[PDB]
Formats: C-alpha cells, sequence, structure tokens
C-alpha cells in the first residue's frame, strides 16, 4: 500500500547528488520544501515526458530526523559509522538532507536542483554538490562494467524496501552514500591482469572470475555476503563517476539502497577492516573514501503528508 | 584545398571547454600533442561513430605563437584586448592554448580532455576547465534560445573560414572566448516583457522583435553590426550554458569563431563601450565576463605537419 | 472482469477522437464491431508493436448502451448535463459511440479509423472527428504545459477504474469528452503574468503557484477537488491541441478518464457555474466550449463477450 | 552561385500544404512577409533543431508575380493548363501563394503556420490548406510506395534547380501543385495483380514490373518521358497521403518540383490526354484532380533582398 | 512466487536457436552451465543495458532430464511425437539443450552463444545453430505479418507458465521448436488472393478473414483450437525468418511456450493429421518441416539451485 | 561528373557480401542484372530509406570482364595475386561478381540479395556468402577497434576513387576481399600487453602505442605504407565480423576499396612476405586467409548504361 519513492527505477546516463546540512532555524523551509518536492519534480521532468525519466530521492540524515519530525525514530537509523582501518579509514562527513537526482540528461537534473536551492536560498549549507555521468558501457572510471550484479524485480523489491520490520515506514529505505577519489596512475601502472585479479571479474568480457582463481582480497569476493540463512545479502547500488580534469580529480560517487542499514555497514566493515584471510579490499589501494554519510529515503506518502 | 577543423558542426549536447597555460620549457610537449591530436580525437571517437559526434577543435594564443612556431604570425593574431565601459569592463585573462571538445555526451568529451592532459602532464598549468550542458530546448540560463541566427551553409564557411586574405593560413579562424557568469536573482525579477526587451526575441517563440519596437539598447540591436558596404557580418557561436547549483553559480560560456577577430571585436565594442544611441548593452546589467581570450584555430593540415 | 481498455496508457504525440451516433437499424453491425475493434487494434498496430504503442478505447453514450445492450445499465452513465452559467455554458452535443485512438504515429491511427469507419459504414453518422497532435513540452494551445499534474501509478488506477461499487463493470470507467475553441487572439492581448495568474501555473518553468498567491478563480484553484473525507479528487485526462490556420481554428480536445462521473461533473459546475469566491472560471474567458458528451468505456472482456 | 532554396529536402513524416489568393490592397503584406519568411522559419525550426529538419518553400503565381515584383519575369509563370482530356480533365483552381511546409512532427509545421497566417492576417484568403502524413513504408494511400524512383544527389539538382536558361532566376524551381481525391471503394474492389498493372509496380517488393510485361496505360510507363536527345526526364515528387475518415475523405497532394514547368506539363498531358497507344492515365480511374495551380519557388537570397 | 526465464518477453529483432546433444560423461559441465547461465547472460547484456534487452531461455529436452536431474520430473515432459501424416510428416531430431537467445542487436546474442559453448566445449555436439533476423514490419518469409494474436499481459501468463497443476516446477514453460524450409517460388507462384485463403489473413492490412470466406484448411482456422469449457487455447510463439541466398535457403524457425504441451501437440496434430473438414494444414503445402523437439525451461530458482 | 557506387558510405552494422562465379553462357542475365541493379537497389531500400542506409557495390573480377565487355579495360584489373611466404600463405579464390550489401538491418541486406540471387538464378554459382555483423564497440573479432584510422572526406575520396589515370573509369575503385578465420582458442592464451603488441595500438581505449617500444612486425606497423614522395598510401576498409559458434568458427571477412591496386598489394606483400625488420604480420599468426579475390567497382553512370 505505501507508495515507495523512485529508488528501483534503472540507473540513468546523468545524476547530481546534494549533500546540504541544515542551518538552525530553517526546519520549517526544508519540511515545505519536503512536502512540495514530488510536485517539483512532477513540473520539471513532465517538460521531457517521454525520453529523460528524471527522477529525485530525498534522504534525511540521522542528526536532522530528531529536529524536522517528532515522531518515532526508523530502527537502524544512525549516523555513518567512523571504520578506520590499519592502512585505509572510512570518514563520516556531516549531512543532513541528500538529493539524488537521476536522468538521461543533465540539464533536467541541473533545472530541479536550481529549484530545490532556490526553494531553500537561505536556509540551508550545500556541502558535497556533484554531478555525475555514465560511459560507453556503464563503465567506472577504473574501466570496469559497473553495477553489473544489481538485483532486479522482485528480488530488489525485497532487498531494499522496508517491509513488516518497521510497519511505520514501510516502502523506505537506507541510502548509504560515499564519495571516492581514484589514483589513476597507480591504476594504471597495474597490468590487465592485475586489475581483474584486483575487481574480481574480467575487464573486457564482464564475465566473473572462476571461484578457485578469484583472490580472497579482492573486491568482489569482500563484497559477496551471505547471511545466517545461507541467502546472499544485496543491495541496489548506484555508482556515479565524476571528475574534473583540469584539477586532475578523478572518482566515483557510490550511493547504495538497503532495506536496513547493516548489510551495507557489513560490507564497509569487511572492505576497510578485512576479514580473516584478508587483510582489507584491493580497490581501497587506489580509492580512498574522501566523504562518507548515511541517510533514510522514506516512502513518498510519507514526505506528501508534512 | 586545405583541410579546416571541425569548426563548422552542429551544436552538440555536451561540450567541455579547456584553456591552459604552457609552462616554461613544455614547448616540445605542447607540438607533440598538436602533432597527434586529431588522431587521439579519432581514436576516443570511433568507439562510438554512429550517436557520438566527437569533435576537439584546437587554438593556440598570441603570446604562445611566438614561442611555439618560428613561422609567420597569422594576420590580426594579438592578445585579447581589454574593453574599460563607463559600467561594465570584458577582463583579458591569462591562456595560451584552447581545446573546443563537443560531443552528444559528456562521457567522450572528458575521456579526450583525459587523454589530451595526460598526453600534457607537466607541461601545461590548467587556467579553465569548463563543462557545458545543452538544455532540451537549447535555451540559455535567461530562458532565450540561443544561437537561433547563426550561419549555415556557405554563408558560414564564408563568414568564419579565413580565405585568400592569409594564403599562408587558409582554413583557419580566430575563435574569441568568454565566460559569464548571471546574475539570475536579478534576472528573474524582471517581467517577461522586460527581458525581451533586454534581449530583442520572443521569449516563447523566438520570433525576433519589429523594428519600431526594438529597443537601441537590445542584446540583438547592439550585435547586429552592418558591413562598410552594406553587408552583414557575421559570426559563428556555440555558446552553452554551465554552473554549480551548489555555489549559485549560473553562467554561459560563450565562444565565437571569425574570419578575422575584427567582427568580434567590434561586437564586444559595441555591447560594452556602447553606441551613441545606446550606453552599453543591457545584458550585461545581469553578466558579468570573468574570463576573456582570443585563439587562432589551424587548418588541421597545418596541425598535423608539426 | 479486471481488463481496462488501455485507459491508464500513457499520451502518445498523435491522437484521432471520433464521436459517431448510430442511425435505426445499425444496432446489429455496432454489436459485430465492438467485438472485433480489439482484433482489428492489435492487427493495425502489430505492424509497428515495437514503438507504435498504438491504442484504441471505445465508449457507449448513454442512449446507446439501452439501445444496443439488454442487461442491467452501469451506475450513472446519464446524458451529458447540460450547464448554462450565468456567463458561459456547456453544450451537450449528441453523441452515441467514441473511438478514441492514440499512437505516436498519425498514420496507425488513420488506418485503424479507417478500418473501424469501413466496419461500421451505412450504419453511423460522423458527428465529429478531430486529429490532434502534441507540441514541443506536451504544450496546449495557450503554450502553458498540459497533464502535469495527472495522476500515476496505483492511484491513476484507483482514481479511473470502476472498484467494487458496480462489480459487474469491474474495470471500466466513464469518459467526459469536449471540445474548446479558443481565443487566441485575446490569450496573446495579454501579459505573461496575466495568462499565469488565469491558469496558476508558471508558464515557463511550469511550477504551479503559490497559494497565497495563486488567484482563487485560476483554472487550477477551481478544478483542484477536496473529497468529503479530505481527499482531494482526481482524473486522468488527455487533453489534445488541433485547429487549422486556414480557417483560424484553435482550439483543444478535452478527454477526462474517471472512476465515477460525479467528479467530472463537480469539477464542470465548479468550471462554469462557479463557487462563491469565484464567479467562474477564468480560463473560459478565453476559450468556448462547442460539444461535449459522457461516455461509458467497459471492460476488454466485456466487449469480447457481448451480452 | 546563388543559394537555392529548401526544395532539395528529403521527403519527411509530416507536411502542410498551404494556397492563399493575395488580396486587392495586401501587396506589400505580402512583399514585408517574403523578406521574413526565411528568419521566421529559422526561429520556428531552431526549437527543435537536431530532430525537426524544418522547411518551408514558398512559391509565386503567375498573377502574384506580375502584382507583386516589377522585375522581370521568370521564362515559366504561365497561369496552370485546364487539360480537357476524353474522361478526366485537371482542374485549374485559383492561387497565388503556395507554403510548403515539412517537419518530423506536425506541431513544427501547424506552428510555422500560424506564424505566417498571423503575419498575413487581412492581406490573403486561404483557398485549401493539406496536412500531411506518411505511412509506414513511405507508401501513398493506395498502398504502393511513393517516390521510390526520386532523383538524388547531383541529378536532382539538375533536374530540379534552375540552371544558365534563366541566368536572373538561378536556384528557383517551378513547383506543380496538384490535389486528387481517391476511390478508394473502386480500388479496393480490384485485384492486387491488377492493382500492380495499373500502376506498373508490385505491391510487395515495390520492384518495377518488366518492360515486356507492364502495360502501355500504367501510370508508370505512362510518366516516363524521354528526352528528344534521348536523356530521360525527371521531377522530383513529394505526393502526401490526406484525408479525414469521418467525411469518407482519402486523397493525396502531389507537389512537383522541374527546372521548368514544360516535363511537368508533357507528364499532365501523358497521362490525361494520353499517348497513341494508351486513351489516358489508368490511375486517374481512381483519381480525381479536384485543384490544380502552378507556381515559382526562388532562390533564398533573392526572397531576402526585399 | 518463483521468477520464470523471461519467456514472455517481447520479440526482438535478432535471435540465436541453439539446439545441442550432450555428450557421455557431460553432465557436470552441463549443470555448471545451468548453474551458470544467469550470471553469464547478466554479464553480456548489462554492456548495453538500455537497448538491446538480451535474453536467454534454457531448456532441458525429457531424454537428458532423467540423465541430468532426479526426483522429479515434469508431468508434460516427454520426447517430441513424430506424425505421419498422408502427406506432410513432422519429423523428430535428438535435443537435449534448447538455448533461445534474444536481443535487438545480433551482436549480444552472438557474444552469449560464444560464451555458452566456450563454457560447454568438449561436453555437447552442436546439432542445429539458427540465426534468426526479424524482417521489415515482423513479416515471414512468406510475406504475412507472424505473430499479430500472441497472448499478451495475463493471459499471456496464464496461457504459458505452469500453475498449481504442477507445483514442484511452477513458472516453467514447455517449448516445441521446429525449423520449416519454404518453397518460395511455389509459394510466389500463388496469387496474393491465393496466399490470403491458404494462411487466413490479408496480406497488407493483416486483418483477420471474416468467417464466411475463411477457408476451413487455412492456417489460421486450423490453430484456432477452442478448449473443452469453451475457452480458446493459446501459445506464445516466435517465429524468427532465416535462410542464405547462396544455398536458395529460406526459412522460418517456429518456438512455441505452452503451459502444457498438450495444446502445442494438439496443434501440431491439426496441421499435420488434419481434421474431417481438412485433409491437412494448406501452409505446409509450401513449408517443410526439418526439425522437431520438445523441451522444459524450468523457472530461474531451480537452474540457479544447482 | 561520373558517380561513384556509393563506395563513400560510412560503415554500417549489417552487412552480406556474395561472390559468384558466372557459368558458361549466362553472361546476358548478367548484364541484365548489372543494368537492373541501381533500380533493385533503390526499390528495396525506399522502404527504410529514413534511416536504412542500404547501399549495394557491384564489383567484376578480372576473367569475368574479359566476357562481359568487350570494350577498354581497366589498368590496375588482374587476377588476384597469390603470395607464398615462408610461414603464411594468401589463397586465390575464383570469383567473377561482388555483392558488397550494408545496411543497418540485416532485412534489407537479405532482402537485396535474395532479389539480386532471384534475378541471377540459373546464371551464375554462389562461391561464398557471408553475412556480417558490427559489434556493440565498433570491436571485431580479436577485441580490438576496426576502422579508427580510415580516410574520411576529401583524403578518402583521393584515397579511393579513381580519377585522371584512367579517365575511361574515372569514379570507379578497385576493391580486395579476404576471408579470414581466426584462432580464438591462441588469441585469448596472450595476455592484453601482448595482443596490443601484436596489434600495435591499445586495446581499451583504441589509443595507437607510441613510435618506441611499439613492435616492428606489428599489424598497423606493417600496414602503415609511406609513398615515394613522402605521402602515406591510405585504403578505406571495412571489416566485418561473421561466424557461428556451433561449428566454433570465428573471423573477419575484410574488404579493402583503393584508387589502385598496387596500395593494397603492397600492403599484402608487407603483411605475408614481410620487410627486412619483419619476418611477417603477427597477427597472421591467429588469423587465416581462407579467400581471396579482386574486383573492380565501376562507376554507377557505366553499370547504368548496359
Ligand atoms: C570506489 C569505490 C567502488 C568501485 C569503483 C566499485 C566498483 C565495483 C565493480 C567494478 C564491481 C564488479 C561489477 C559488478 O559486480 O557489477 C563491484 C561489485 C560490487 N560492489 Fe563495488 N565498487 C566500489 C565500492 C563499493 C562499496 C563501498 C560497496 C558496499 C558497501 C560495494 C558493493 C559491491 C557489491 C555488493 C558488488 C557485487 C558483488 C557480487 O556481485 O557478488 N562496492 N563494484
Ligand atoms: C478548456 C481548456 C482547458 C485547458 C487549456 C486546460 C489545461 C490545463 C492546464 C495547463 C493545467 C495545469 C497544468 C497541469 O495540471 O497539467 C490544467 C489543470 C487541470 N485541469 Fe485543465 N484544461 C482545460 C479544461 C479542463 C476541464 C474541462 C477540466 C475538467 C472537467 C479540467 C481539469 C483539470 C484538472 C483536474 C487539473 C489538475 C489541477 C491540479 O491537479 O491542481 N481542465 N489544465
Ligand atoms: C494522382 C495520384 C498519384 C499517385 C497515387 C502516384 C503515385 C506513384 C507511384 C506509387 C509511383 C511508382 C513508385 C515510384 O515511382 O516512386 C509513381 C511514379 C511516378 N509518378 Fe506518380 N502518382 C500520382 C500522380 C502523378 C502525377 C500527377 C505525376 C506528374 C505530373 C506523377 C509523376 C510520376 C513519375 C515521374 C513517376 C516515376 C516514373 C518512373 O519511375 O519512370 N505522378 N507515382
Ligand atoms: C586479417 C585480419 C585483420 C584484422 C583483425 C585487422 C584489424 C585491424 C586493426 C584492429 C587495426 C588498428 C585499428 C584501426 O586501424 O582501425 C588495423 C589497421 C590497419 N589494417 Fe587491418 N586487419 C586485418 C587485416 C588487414 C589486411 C589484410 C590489410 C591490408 C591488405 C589491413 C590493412 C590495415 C590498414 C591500412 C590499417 C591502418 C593502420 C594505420 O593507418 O596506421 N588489415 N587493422
Amino acid at each position: 500500500e505505501p507508495e515507495p519513492q523512485m529508488v528501483l527505477s534503472p540507473l540513468t546516463s546523468a545524476a547530481i547528488f546534494l549533500v546540504v546540512t541544515i542551518d538552525s532555524g530553517g526546519e520549517d523551509t526544508v519540511r515545505d520544501l519536503l512536502s512540495d518536492v514530488a510536485s517539483l519534480e512532477r513540473a520539471v521532468g513532465f517538460r521531457a515526458q517521454p525520453d529523460g525519466r528524471l527522477s529525485c530521492v530525498t534522504g534525511i540524515g540521522s542528526e536532522a530526523w530528531d529536529r524536522l519530525f517528532s515522531g518515532a525514530r526508523p530502527a537502524g537509523l544512525h549516523p555513518f559509522r567512523e571504520l578506520d582501518g590499519p592502512v585505509h579509514r572510512a570518514v563520516a562527513t556531516p549531512g543532513d538532507l541528500l538529493f539524488h537526482i537521476r536522468a538521461s540528461r543533465l540539464d533536467l537534473c541541473f533545472a530541479l536542483a536550481t529549484e530545490i536551492m532556490g526553494r531553500l536560498r537561505g536556509a540551508v549549507t550545500p556541502q558535497d554538490e556533484v554531478h555525475g555521468f555514465k560511459y560507453f558501457d556503464e563503465r567506472d572510471m577504473l574501466g570496469f562494467v559497473d553495477g553489473t550484479e544489481n538485483p532486479t524485480g522482485a528480488a530488489a523489491r525485497r532487498a531494499v524496501l522496508v517491509g513488516a520490520e518497521d510497519p511505520a515506514f514501510a516502502g523506505g529505505s537506507y541510502a548509504v552514500v560515499q564519495k571516492y577519489l581514484h589514483d589513476i596512475d597507480a591504476w594504471e601502472g597495474l597490468s590487465v591482469e592485475a586489475q581483474e585479479r584486483v575487481i574480481g571479474r574480467r575487464k573486457m568480457t564482464d564475465v566473473e572470475l572462476s571461484d578457485d582463481v578469484k583472490p580472497a582480497d579482492s573486491h568482489v569476493a569482500l563484497t559477496s555476503v551471505t547471511g545466517p540463512d545461507g541467502s546472499d545479502l544485496e543491495i541496489l547500488r548506484d555508482n556515479m563517476p565524476f571528475g574534473s580534469v583540469g584539477r586532475e580529480e578523478f572518482g566515483t560517487y557510490f550511493i547504495g539502497y538497503a532495506r536496513t542499514p547493516e548489510v551495507t555497514e557489513t560490507m564497509l566493515e569487511r572492505m576497510f577492516l578485512g576479514t580473516a584471510s584478508a587483510p582489507h579490499d584491493r580497490i581501497l589501494d587506489f580509492s580512498t573514501a574522501v566523504t562518507g554519510s548515511l541517510f533514510f529515503t522514506p516512502a513518498a506518502d510519507f514526505l506528501e503528508d508534512l
């Protein structure tokens, strides 16, 4: 019955990520923006309804939920954990509102972001405004196909949508965002076989490496987590490449939706802290998480009732 | 006989404007890059040939030409003139190499720019990188359709391509680049009729205003320059919007190609210094020029012979 | 009977509205066509099936229903009410059968209409035939974006499809059709701010005006109807621009699908008769309704299995 | 060289034909419009530049040419000849101005026609306008593929544009406009083989019938005129299906461009009056001409220089 | 609840049919491929996600089911019946594994087939490989529109998906595959009306012939089977044209999905053996069946759990 | 003045290569087909001409020219020269007529080939028929991008169209066709760096290797022929991947157009016989030539005058 936000939509060719902090006394402005965001998205996106698939997902951080709403907090909504392994660390950056805008053209995303920021001209403060674009075969900046094993259909619904465990917030999701900056020089220093061993998949054919050859510290092996029931826990992640050529900045904005934050937290702990058979993820040797945050994206019905 | 660059192409949806300055001792690397920029463009763009429309235009500033080539300089190639008008001024900023990359997708432009700057590591210091996107209705940040009256066909090449006036540099062109930052807050405070009077075109229908009603200080009226023999002086403009909603940065990157810089300089003088019947252009009351430069784009044959 | 006649399909770029009336003795061939309309639509559309998205919706008027079928009538399905306000009027032109054809290309719609009328030749009288096309940003003849606030997903299904209130006719809908001829000269005589105040949304960015500034007599304000339980009533509408510049004729064909006709009747009454705080809709000052009719679009299986 | 109009354009999905008669005293309005038709077309069609492919062609009748322009007349521009055949006839209807608008979507053509008629309010009387649409395989309403043997490339330029025979009007063309109402019942009453014999080509594969079995009175055979020197005489046709289902009106709007009207006049005479081996064209047994006119489409610079 | 193998996917423009026979001792490799086929399809098809629509359907023959799996068998699974009609005979050919690959481009299908065969190298013998391409308007080699009356929506699910009748194998389907070679010259010898009477539909308009004129031995009149309870028995068919001009070979590869094989068996018996009012199907006079097999396509969950 | 036979057309997604041998006494039928091939191509293509891009190129072998035409012969026409290298051989196969059909869909190519072969039924013997498909990323079966360095525009016209050196046959070209079978099993055993060194270009980004480190026996370094006057000899080649997974056949059909066969013969001699610094091309260690022929594709007007 509850209507989830557009989190199950397929990834498009253009996206904008807005991580924004809320200034003191701007709670009412944020409330009315959350009420009107669906109408704003519809108005901006209907001008190109046949093609463009404009979709805005709004999430609220743990530190802002108790300041905006006086009801019951969603279960598991907590500030992003600080993971500091022996070598790499995951830093948590301030963030209260997440606006994830996706469309086939950057113009629609820019217009929607402009409208949203205009409605919040003097009540908030931007933190991590980022534009992201796709490549030829949906590749990332590391040259590998990204998001191949994303759950689809009913599997995605079971993986990312909150069910009867939190009846008051059915249809919501937990989104973990993390901006990484790559080291392209070191990555290009390695051979293609070394890159495949680091990732765990073939670079050209995208065929997953055989289990008897896949290294224990590869990114794919460490992110493959199986729960107590024997089924593999999965999340609907949508990485977006980004960067500026002049500043020699290349990176990836990872966003991951789940029905509970525990799956993403376990994946991050395995990647950073490492398992018994692997000190840490190999992909972290060439990628540093410059920012990280956690948000809760509620159902559209909850947002429309403010 | 000479082969001009891709300066005569339809305005694509995505573009990257790179302006860089050559450091000391980097002339040899710049020459090496210019000797194979066409090959790099072909290699990057052939991967998506039918849908993609990748095209890179390379231009050399007046300062860089003396230190790069020992031959005769192109006629009219001079450092960008700075106009100190009574109210507005056109600032001239350093720049020695311009790469104007255009494609239907931002990924191709980003890959080409990455390859170029990787070839130019250490040799040049980046000065201005702009990622321009084109709206669904190829409108400006002011909401007006841009490039409607661009010359096309034989008129375009007769207006932008150097002919027999400079036989040694036939097929080249002069490109004036200028970055404008718009004051959207003040622009939105004007009625649609006021905006149309400022621009000189109808906002929705894009129909030019009548001669008896068009204001003398409108942008279209001031940029319409008649030649000494009754002909109309024309330039090719590929200005595109750009900006980021995080910093309240909304702007337009203007690039203009001509046979000689005299036409563009006259248009700029009319816009900034004004006319006897108009103190200055009205569009400058809402746009501020923060970067201006002039470059010469030679024929592909000239670049391939280095 | 869960089988709607594709009335939830998104708006396409080309459409044909065909309202006809059946003369005496034509009740037999019309029945034969109604059992073949789906097959004809499939046969015409499958050629362009990858992107043709051809869809035909058939509706039966109040008189035509009890003229053709001898079963129980659907709840409602009254002849279209004629509203005669202090200034504007809503005429109720005769109409028995409505064919709403939608496709990305006009050729598919024209072929389907040609086949339908060839099967119907000699037994119907064409009351109205309108070819509608879509502008750039789904604009209407007034220059505003049309259909922005259309319900989508499960909300549209709950808003247009008949539920358990009429179990015998589940999956159907009630379609109200009207033809408006705009006064383009008067509309262009107004400033853009005046046009936005008349409509209720910004012309450029399609963002609707704030509550404290939106006029009480604007079209959007008057068509925003709140139900007795606080839930706003919604309908699915596909307004198609049409006209010919030779006759200086410009207009919009409005079609509205609802679960019950009462919602559309209330919206029309508020637009024409007006409320206490607004004499009538402002958009009616530049639009004149030349036709008007109400039809019931039954479920696909009901048309296939006549009774 | 003179710049030709948009006559040399490919067949397009949507078209509008607008034939009007200039009222008394409305010469000045038409004259000032003709200098603005190119600007109006550019303004309207630029909004959909990548795919709109909007193009407007303007033609002037003989009486309209006499009333408007006081210069020399083109070699053609005689009032459309009315052929009184033994069975069929080609009526000549009044017409002074022809606007042929072509675009991929009918909205562009409608907007351009609206602009033109608004500029022509109170000065012209619309004789008739036709909204033409293309079927699946560019077919006509008779079920056959239309325009298969149209000239292309330099051959079309030689057979359409006016050359050195009339140097003062180089780049123009002569357009013959006719409106045919088909008898679909009689056409459908014929077998497919009979229809192919009527037309002269196979309906299925669209291949031409072999010359030993093609009937002498077939449409293809009769409109295959051989020049005095043995060179084939050809014209460019852009037939547009049209009709209204409610009125049971089905028909084709034929427009034919030539470098001289005599080619189209000879084709029409062969079709209607017939040859020695054929009383008349067979396709005329199912098509009735209800509107005929002849116009001259001048070069773009001629219209601009007014 | 169980997820099918996307047997309800819309018809695409390119397909590959691969029928192979498992060699002795190759059961383990076949099981591994059946486990990894979903991952292989996801990896190959993700490179072109928006377009392409790559989908692979895997079916196991009756002779191979008892060799690969143990414990239970589908109720309807059995070796394909051979029909020895008075004139036409439907031959049964050895087939153990069926791979039906569909995509908008043949390259994706070829890559998927290459991966599958490489995984199966040394374990299976390729009995048949067919590359089918969609014709002009979904026509077949006979020129008639193919697939017009396929069930869609919930009707297709009720017609092709196994329900509560076989709970252990819910979500599966039964696929009957045949390869017909056409006598194109003899078919073209017939008139268009004769062809329509043989098929039962209009050649151009695809309108079904009236019941008063439709021949009793036409293809449509013979494949229209009414159920015992007055319902209509329906199957999902994807007929793919194929052939080579060098060998003068043209044909259609027919695949039919059903919830039970009884419907397809009844249709084949009516087509070949014929009813009381028709000796056999008329289309069989111009088509010869050179291949026939029956396979069971289980739910994706069953294939994954191996 | 002469019209080229659509040789300069851009590469499409689907192609059909037909090589046939004229039987004794079938010269008249071949002449009739050569006369009617343009009409057949137009008739087949105009159904999908908005985006079909169908184009048929016809070439006549050296032996067939002496039989079909009794006039003068093109200077460069001669039977294909078989090269017997130390380890590799270029076999010459009997081929009299070449039909190279290109279109965005295999449907148009198959229809055109069917019509052509039907007109040639009983007159020619089909020696070879290849259905070539083009990968999603313009790659070949070796995983590298093909045709990156193909000449375009004026350079291509100068390089592939014969001019004043043979005025009687101006507008024609010489096409060399070869059928290659690849050893994918051995090719995949090499590292990506080894594959790049064999080819001579980067596999990922298609960037040509630097002048140093580039092997002297690489394919690119061996097909880069410098003319006597310091210019680079270039040909327009359209390699098409092809094969079947059932027979484990993978290969590339190479077709190369030139203004004279000397350039292609020199390239083949360098690849097979080898230079002083390279025994032979490395790519030949994984590709075997099973077919080789040379044809002369004349101008369209030459074929239309039969
Ligand atoms: C710079 C950071 C990252 C990059 C470039 C990256 C890229 C990739 C790539 C190329 C793959 C293989 C392709 C595919 O499976 O679709 C993959 C797999 C995956 N990654 Fe990431 N990833 C990053 C960070 C993360 C993080 C932070 C998480 C979780 C917290 C994550 C979770 C996963 C999962 C669940 C899979 C699929 C595992 C499987 O298929 O068994 N990734 N990633
Ligand atoms: C006569 C000419 C009409 C025109 C040009 C027109 C056009 C429009 C436009 C531009 C809007 C605002 C944009 C949008 O909501 O998508 C709108 C809103 C709407 N109109 Fe109309 N309309 C017309 C007549 C009608 C009629 C006759 C009805 C009902 C009987 C109706 C019902 C509505 C509704 C329900 C809305 C939604 C407003 C909201 O959800 O806040 N309109 N219409
Ligand atoms: C009145 C209804 C007409 C219809 C339905 C029609 C349609 C056709 C068709 C289907 C063809 C064969 C396919 C093709 O050539 O593309 C054709 C050929 C042709 N028609 Fe028409 N046409 C009509 C009138 C005319 C008129 C009035 C003229 C000239 C005054 C004309 C001139 C030609 C020419 C020149 C050809 C090509 C001849 C050739 O290829 O040798 N047609 N027409
Ligand atoms: C037999 C299998 C062949 C394959 C797979 C193949 C593929 C390639 C590839 C990948 C390239 C580099 C990328 C590109 O130029 O687009 C290339 C270059 C080239 N190849 Fe081939 N080729 C083959 C045979 C031939 C033959 C037989 C010839 C001539 C008789 C030839 C002539 C050329 C030429 C002229 C170039 C351009 C190199 C340059 O301009 O620097 N190739 N080929």
